[PDB]
């Protein structure tokens, strides 16, 4: 019997709705709802890096969505590894909207390894990685502004075994993340037990995910334990480019068991 | 195999990334390839408002082409509304392409105007199934961006393209302003000692809209190309549709017109 679900999709750092469709075209085609959306100046957003120094602009889109969002309408909340920060928050503000959260090799922050640890060790695998750079519109006097991801470190980190096109898809449509301070994250993503810890979590392992790497994304799974951990095997970082169906099919089985 | 340099220019809400097939398809036999997001297009960073002028919106192109040591010649590939902008192009630094091609594209000519292919372009998508205007210039002046919808994309545009690739248009396409026909035949005026000097071919590919398929025989006879080619089984979205077919047909020219 066909129960009509809600996917709400929401990606990483540099990327867009975009990224998402291969999925969104298995989501609609089978009949669910789903939501890909840009967060602040990602993908076709209006707003531009440096105009959104705050990360509460940043996340605004998906706040801003959860909030509009029906009576009793619950959500299978989506978030790719940067795209975890955003979901975290929504799952802190709306518990009760969201039917199971699920962190795509996503950052997933708790109460015993708070949002700053997970992004400080996040920045370190992608600041200086290959042809990476970062800006400085402030000055050498203060941090760098925005990080903007080079084409050699998107093919050999994040889209290794992903379908060549979709490299290039990719190469036309990254665009800069504005580098927002940890102390500004914090203030933001704050996660407690009786709200956070109350929404169904599940935790998708890419395997051959060399973007971020084994040791940082157990040591997450191990001190903010999810409800389930599943697999996804040959997939790199984006999944959704590299393994779409195995994500579906498991996106699917994920909906059905907490619904 | 002599390493030549694709330059392609995409339609009407579109961007650089509707390209990405082709794209994928010429770095990896070896090509150079450059995929240009007009004004307010993928992510440039105008938005349609900031760009109410039609040489804004061609901008990135003309910048382009500026940018360009006159040695290092190009094919110039324009879709559908990119043919204005590359026949803007071809007016300016007509020296630097080597052959332009029309991908179903608008070819005015001195024939026929640049606004009377654009009326024409136009009545086939402004008031067709959802999508709709928008008067950022208040109620009594004429509507300011056209915004295509999921519904046309559907059945006018991507017809005959994998699902996905709707789906990623449907997240990806952005409002195009309405320039002003005033605007557009002062913007593209086009001689025969520069425009008409450069190599010319028109590739026609739409299957099943035989109105749409008149239209591009009339621009063809009214400004006669240096070859016409076809491509079977394609929607108005030919790079999505046909990319493997569009790619080889596209090295056929640039080997043929040197
Ligand atoms: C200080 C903010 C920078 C954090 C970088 C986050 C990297 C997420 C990984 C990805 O690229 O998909
Ligand atoms: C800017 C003139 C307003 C009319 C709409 C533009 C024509 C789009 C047609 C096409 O896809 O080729």
């Amino acid at each position: 019997p066909f129960v009509k679900k809600h996917f709400v999709l929401v990606h990483t750092a540099f990327h867009g709705a975009w990224c998402w469709y291969k999925i969104v075209a298995l989501m609609r085609s089978s009949g669910h709802n789903v939501t890909a959306l840009d967060l602040g100046a990602s993908g076709i957003n209006p707003k531009q890096a440096l105009q959104i120094p705050n990360f509460s602009d940043y996340l605004s889109p998906l706040m801003e969505f959860m909030a509009s969002l029906p009576a009793n309408e619950k959500i299978i909340l989506v978030g790719h590894a940067l795209g975890g920060l955003a979901i975290s928050k929504a799952m802190e503000t709306f518990p009760e909207k969201i039917s199971v959260a699920v962190f795509l090799s996503g950052l997933m922050p708790g109460p015993n390894i708070d949002a700053t640890t997970v992004c400080t060790k996040a920045g370190s695998a992608v600041l200086g990685q290959l042809d990476n750079c970062v800006t400085y519109e402030n000055g050498p006097t203060n941090p760098p502004t925005t990080l903007i991801a080079g084409p050699k470190f998107l093919a050999t980190n994040v889209y290794h075994l992903s379908p060549i096109e979709d490299l290039a898809l990719a190469t036309a449509l990254v665009r800069p993340l504005y580098l927002y301070l940890a102390e500004d994250i914090s203030k933001e993503v704050v996660l407690s037990s009786k709200r956070y810890g109350s929404v169904k979590r599940v935790f998708i392992v890419a395997t051959e995910n060399d973007a971020l790497k084994k040791e940082f994304l157990k040591l997450m799974i191990e001190k903010n334990p999810p409800d389930e951990v599943k697999e996804i095997e040959g997939s790199d970082h984006v999944t959704m480019m590299s393994k779409p169906q195995q994500l579906f099919t498991t996106l699917l089985s994920i909906a059905n068991k907490y619904k």
